[PDB]
């Protein structure tokens, strides 16, 4: 799978989301290029305004565009199991209100990577940070540990994500996450190791639309 990743790929990304019975959907499409770690996409919410903050769905919104270093390459899952792809759910739970659960299927179609999701929100405070919109525009740098599970010949994840609360305060998301793959052939099963992302959120001067431009570099690290 690795071998598809050399070069620039298209990327588009279906959500369909329900958070507190607010129904919504968001379509992504951009490239992705992961000799270099990067990732750069357009989201536009297509049934009008999104009822979230957009920076609670970028976890949501393709690791398989992570950048490897070479003396790492037998640990990435990822790319192993493409094209046939990979399964990948979350539990995001927001600390004192409420929780994601995600569902996505990550694999190609002809040369394009897909990432389909479904998302389900449950338990939000309306006065929250989340549905309050509470949430400055932008998003941290962080780690996103990996550890292998081999019963389901694929991986976990887990990681904290510290969203900027306008106040000045923190947002904390945790997430629980675990991916398998979607064919029955062979993946690369890590060692433990994370993932070193940053994210730079911006907006398209002239959509109109409500959106979020997105571009992000992910590095795996801590073999050696
Ligand atoms: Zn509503
Ligand atoms: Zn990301
Ligand atoms: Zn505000
Ligand atoms: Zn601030």
């Amino acid at each position: 799978g690795e071998e598809l990743f050399t070069g620039v790929v298209p990327i588009l990304v279906e959500l369909d989301g329900d958070v507190n019975g607010h129904k919504f959907s968001v379509s992504g499409e951009g490239e992705g290029d992961a000799t270099y770690g990067k990732l750069t996409l357009k989201f536009i919410c297509t049934t009008g305004k999104l009822p979230v903050p957009w920076p609670t769905l970028v976890t949501t919104l393709v690791q398989c565009f992570s950048r490897y270093p070479d003396h790492m390459k037998q640990h990435d899952f990822f790319k192993s199991a493409m094209p046939e792809g990979y399964v990948q759910e979350r539990t995001i739970s927001f600390k004192d209100d409420g929780n994601y659960k995600t569902r996505a299927e990550v694999k190609f179609e002809g040369d394009t990577l897909v990432n389909r999701i479904e998302l389900k929100g449950i338990d939000f405070k309306e006065d929250g940070n989340i549905l309050g919109h509470k949430l400055e525009y932008n998003f941290n740098s962080g780690n996103v540990y990996i550890t292998a599970d081999k019963q389901k010949n694929g991986i976990k994840a887990n990681f904290k994500i510290r969203h900027n609360i306008e106040d000045g305060s923190v947002q904390l998301a945790d997430h629980y996450q675990q991916n398998t793959p979607i064919g029955d052939g062979p993946v690369l099963l890590p060692d433990n190791h994370y993932l070193s992302t940053q994210s730079a959120l911006s907006k398209d001067p002239n959509e109109k639309r409500d959106h979020m431009v997105l571009l992000e570099f992910v590095t795996a690290a801590g073999i050696t």
